[PDB]
């Protein structure tokens, strides 16, 4: 027994919901949120953005550091950071970004950085800014993670698209 609230359940360790993931870890504190990293840990917008303007930017300061000692992530790689006031830990996962061309194979390969922890709030892996197809984002998500997933879609209109849609 966890935490989560309001889920829809998907699958046997996936669940759902319209939610702002800023203001879902804020209320649970998860033991792992997820970000919608990029390889430079640049927090400037999308769900990135929004985590870091909640931590008052210290997701950024602590990020220049791991870039300034460590070198950018893999597009597919991932990186475990503190989760400030937000989580006990963040895991900084990079999904390819469409609008940069970047093969989206590597959504899978994203996607598997969640099986290292048995429990995750996330958001989907190349939506929104990233520019893939937030369909097929949740269906890479539900066929790659084995762990318990619990998706935060911001966008009412996307989450009941994703619930109708969902095979
Ligand atoms: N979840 C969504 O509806 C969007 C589409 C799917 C992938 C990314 C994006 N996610 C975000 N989640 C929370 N805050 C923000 C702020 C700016 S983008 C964003």
């Amino acid at each position: 027994v966890n935490s989560f609230s309001g889920y829809l359940k998907l699958t046997d360790n996936v669940y759902i919901k319209n939610a702002d993931i800023v203001e879902e870890a804020k209320k649970v504190k998860p033991t792992v949120v997820v970000n919608a990293a990029n390889v430079y840990l640049k927090h400037g917008g999308g769900v990135a953005g929004a985590l870091n303007k909640a931590t008052n930017n210290a997701m950024q300061v602590e990020s220049d550091d791991y870039i300034a000692t460590n070198g950018p992530l893999k597009v597919g790689g991932s990186c475990v950071l503190s989760g400030h006031n937000l989580a006990k830990h963040c895991l900084h996962v990079v999904g390819p970004n469409v609008n940069k061309g970047e093969d989206i194979q590597l959504l899978k390969s994203a996607y598997e950085n969640f099986n290292q922890h048995e429990v995750l709030l996330a958001p989907l892996l190349s939506a929104g800014i990233f520019g893939a197809d937030p369909i097929h984002s949740l269906r890479v998500c539900v066929d790659t993670v084995r762990t318990n997933v619990y998706l935060a879609v911001f966008d009412k209109n996307l989450y009941d698209k994703l619930v109708s849609s969902f095979l």
